[PDB]
């Protein structure tokens, strides 16, 4: 394989997986109107570059609820990572720690909180969290994270019941025989709350000190409610369009949650970032960071470890490409007049 | 077949019908631009769900007209049913009264307004009208209605002659030689009153105290004229792409007609509706409850009743989760700010 | 053959032509962006119909400068007919004479004016006229026209030279060897003059009392300049997409060209009418008629006068059923608030 | 080949020329977003032509910073011309020179100065810089320059880093072994400086007296910039979509900067020009002239001199019958209500 951009990994991805494996990574919900315009809406936005401006030294460094990062391009919570390859969440966390760049670990991860701390204890780490119905394997699960050095818990919150993949239903999808959850839909209906309301956030912000940052916010008004609750962050995110398809591209929902917080939180985005010019955009629109999903499970089955290592080094070289030919040194002047709709 | 989604039920139905039962089913007028806009204009308006509202408990129940039903997804009236199923009207009002919800009979059904009573005794039902130049007949249907516990009148007002659809033409569309109208174009030339009037309507309204919706209305000034003549709801509709080709998609004209009517009347939509996120726009944009039309035809081409009954399921199932991932526990909270176009 | 629409006839007639001449009528403008743009932009224009208003009399009938027609559908100018078929123009206008509408003949006819004004004695016709650089041939032909009961004259204004049409070139069209002009790039470069002005408009208003359209205007002040120089009417017209590509679609330029002629002459259309709907929304939007050009070449080419006749009658009727649907019994009530684009 | 329109010759030269050099002639950056824009953006400007204007005698002529052309179509820079054809930029000027019209010459030819000035003795040339980390190459150049008799100097502002071309990491892109620069992303990293700012602008406004236009402005703020550094026009431009993309197409930000200049300076604008009516759109929305890129590598691809030829002179009839169909005699009255978005 000559695989040079983020499309030629998931092609590869489609020619090695196993078809049900390639669905469950890929699928959207329902008609994936949503799976779509999260790539289709990136290009709605077009780039007004500055020219002349020096771009010799292009630093990419920036911080994420304070720790400092190598790139504003981080990896976002995809389960069951073991599928694409043996490796699975070690390979990943490795390929993080070689970058300097922080990963998101699942709560359906296939390796365990402390088995992905053990094979990156200098990585940056954060835990992705759903609230169980079970409240003591909930809590269980952060002070794990806490005991094992990762620095800030994302509460998935759009997930009070799992979206409608018609390719999983068609595959009926599974685990294969010899992986397990080591922490699809008749699984949440069965372990994800349904119930959880603002009151669990409120719960969840006394139970820990890390910083909280709400997944899956698609509202001004949401998000200003997160803010109330004392959490940290939110991450714009429609779950890469697996859960109520025909919402927005999460890029062209960011502008009106950056205004919405008005600077009191960062503000995050993940769903169709594919290319160096995506994280620009996001960055000129006001989010910290961005993080990739599917990206990181197409390196994966390209070659495990070194496939995520070079999926994260294409997107920090197509970012830095991006970042000189529009006359930004460093992301701090990265400014909204780079780009208009 | 392994059919999960009501799109499914048209590739399985176009599988085993004939072509011109098929055509007569799918065709829309002439080029069938409104036939694709009617699906198109859905995709348009995006989905704007809360989070953490509590969805453990979905409640999907309304009322049509003062009837309490499971669910805001009704059968709308579509001719000629025993073509695609022996058991034509008869399977589907089984299938209504299983769901809980509301049968709209065709007044060019194959199955008598008594035959139908006599198979649903329980469900929901009401029949759709046409003004027929012999105005006997007409008040005949509607005196049966009465005496047969049909609970309303949908009359249908956008058809003073058939649509020209292509299909039908080339086929030249005949019932087949066993089956009756039990209660094309040159039939409704025949038989069909291109003379109806607002003063019809004042006959209607005098004939029956049953609650009347007009059928197929697309402005706001018509809807305020059934508002005036005592009319108890408005049913948008473009008669599923059938009659005037160009016409907008019901979902883009829904808002300007539940203005118009300023709450005096229930406002309902048919035409386009496959999935569940369709029922929920509709009703965020302030219809009471969406009609289908093609979807039980393909539920009948199918399995008869249980395939009518699959695809009220696949719609509810849909519906519900589409309301739970938008933050709405029953349909009192599906408000205006879950749509944007 | 079974046809049934104006599309189903261009069909027959690439089945029946040779390429070259099929390419010679068929074709626009270098790449044909405005040839594509007058069809899609009627689509774009949509219909807002009026119920209940008593359609059981529907009467086409209107005038166009004064002279009485059966329907808003006239016969624009197409050159040289006897390609499509044997009998040509003499075929076109017996069947204008039998629908009882009006036949413009082209200036470059492979029939007289005089041998037309014979075959169609109680017919419709007017005469379109080009400028040439030989102002004795053209008194000549407007001085025809008089004498044998034409009703007007349409002068072409957007052609100081022809355009570019590609396929032409390819074949390097040219007359089949037993035709001729009996009263193309290379020939408009040798005949038409580039030169004429608004002073040879004044000249021809002197030249005759018969009315005089202006056929090409797209700009409403080139219509206002029409009317101070003493026209009596604009045809706005995009030549068929064949001279200029990439100006706009005659029914999206029409609105502009009926204001600001403020009522002081009928305004008309041609390009894209290939359905009753069309007719119906250039009338909505100010249009007295409307000219088809193709449609009648491939009437001629499917079976000459009876083939004309055809796509007249389906052109009729389409146009009856729109009126019908619409709520509008003549043509007087059809009104602006029945489009929107 | 029977080439008729500038698409042909494109289609002419992917059929002869190997696929590693058509693909670098033809790539764009990345996906290729801008690069189908700058073709698409002409086509949504629509064209409003004035009739009866008198273009009899239509006068092409124009001047580019006080330099008399034929036309206001002229020869955009475009590297390595000989991997086209054996003659390169030897036979590119001598076409110019028979036009009457300029050449803006690669500082990555593969040609010299020298070498192009004495094929083109009587031909307006203008020499494009790159500003190397070697400023006494950039110097040597620009001096060479001045020596022979070119006019201008066209400074590429854009690449402070090469575009990532897909196309040519796949082919591993060269030269051919018997070509060399006779003065990709590898040679750009090592020797185009990354660094440079509007001091380095200073500096080229003091090293020569000849008029200097910054190439691949694409904001109105760096244009006022470019203007209060003295320079003396600006070529609105994003490289042939070969440098950042999702930048817009030239034609939609050259109003932009048409405002922003006030008049101070000359705008031109590349990208996209393939037609006629392009050069018409471009010179209504306040450009003075329009230079070709690809277009002129695939004249060379299909007959060198002659080929080159070929293409200008096809550019300039299509111009010429676009002004005259829109009632313009001279590029003086080519005006912005020629045109509408
Ligand atoms: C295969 C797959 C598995 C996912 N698993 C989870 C999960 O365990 N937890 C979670 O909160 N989100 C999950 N997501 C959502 C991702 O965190 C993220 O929002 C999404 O992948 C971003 O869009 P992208 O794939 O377009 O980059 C998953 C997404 C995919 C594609
Ligand atoms: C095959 C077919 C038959 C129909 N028959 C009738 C009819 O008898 N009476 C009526 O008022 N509308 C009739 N309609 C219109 C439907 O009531 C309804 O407006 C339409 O089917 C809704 O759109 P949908 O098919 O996209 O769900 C028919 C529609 C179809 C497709
Ligand atoms: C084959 C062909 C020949 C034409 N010949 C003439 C002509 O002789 N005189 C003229 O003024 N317009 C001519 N036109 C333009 C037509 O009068 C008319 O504007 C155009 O056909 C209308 O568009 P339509 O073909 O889409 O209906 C011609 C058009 C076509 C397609
Ligand atoms: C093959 C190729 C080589 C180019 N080489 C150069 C170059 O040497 N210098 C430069 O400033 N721009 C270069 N450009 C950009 C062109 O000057 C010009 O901006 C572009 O070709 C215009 O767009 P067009 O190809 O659509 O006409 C090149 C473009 C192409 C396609
Ligand atoms: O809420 C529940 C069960 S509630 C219930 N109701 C009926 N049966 N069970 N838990 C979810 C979290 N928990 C977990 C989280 C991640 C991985 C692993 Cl192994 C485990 C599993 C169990
Ligand atoms: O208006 C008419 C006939 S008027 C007429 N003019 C010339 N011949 N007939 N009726 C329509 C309603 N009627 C009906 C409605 C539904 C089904 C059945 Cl069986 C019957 C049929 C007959
Ligand atoms: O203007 C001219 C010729 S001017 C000229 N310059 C150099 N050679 N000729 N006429 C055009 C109208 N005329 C005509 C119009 C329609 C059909 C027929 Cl047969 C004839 C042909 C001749
Ligand atoms: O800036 C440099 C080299 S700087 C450097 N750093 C490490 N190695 N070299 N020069 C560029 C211009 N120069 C040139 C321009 C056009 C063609 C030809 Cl032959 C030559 C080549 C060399």
């Amino acid at each position: 394989p000559r695989l040079i951009c983020i499309n030629d990994y998931e092609q590869h991805a489609k020619s090695v997986l196993p078809k049900s494996i390639y669905d469950y990574y890929r699928s959207g919900a329902n008609d994936e109107e949503t799976l779509a315009d999260n790539i289709a809406a990136f290009s709605r936005w077009k780039l007004y570059p500055r020219m002349l401006r020096n771009v010799a030294e292009t630093d990419l460094s920036t911080s994420v609820l304070g720790q400092r990062v190598s790139m504003p391009i981080c990896v976002g919570a995809t389960a069951m990572q073991r599928m694409a390859h043996v490796d699975g969440e070690l390979a990943t966390v490795r390929a993080c720690q070689s970058l300097g760049t922080g990963m998101m670990l699942s709560s359906w991860a296939t390796s365990s909180i402390e088995e992905v701390a053990e094979a990156g204890p200098e990585a940056l780490r954060w835990l992705q969290l759903y609230i169980y119905k079970d409240r003591e394997v909930t809590k269980k699960l952060v002070r794990q994270a806490e005991k094992m050095g990762y620095k800030a818990i994302f509460v998935t919150v759009d997930t009070p019941y799992l979206g409608n993949r018609l390719d999983d239903v068609r595959n009926r999808f599974k685990l294969p025989p010899q992986l397990r959850m080591k922490n699809l839909a008749a699984y949440v209906a069965k372990a994800i709350d349904p119930s959880i309301s603002w009151e669990d956030i409120k719960w969840l912000r006394r139970l820990t000190s890390l910083p909280i940052v709400a997944k899956g916010i698609l509202r001004g008004d949401d998000a200003r409610e997160a803010v109330k609750h004392g959490l940290n962050g939110i991450l714009v995110s429609n779950h890469g369009a697996r859960q109520l398809d025909g919402v927005p591209a999460t890029i062209d929902v960011l502008p009106e949650i950056v205004e919405a917080v008005e600077g009191k939180v960062e503000v995050f985005l993940d769903g169709g970032v594919r290319k160096g010019t995506d994280v620009l955009k996001a960055l000129a629109l006001g989010a910290k960071a961005v993080f990739v999903g599917r990206p990181i499970v197409w390196g994966l089955a390209f070659q495990g470890e070194k496939g995520v290592q070079d999926v994260l080094e294409i997107l920090k070289e197509e970012f830095r490409l991006a970042m000189a030919l529009s006359g930004c040194q460093n992301v701090k002047v990265i400014d909204k007049t780079l780009v208009r709709k």
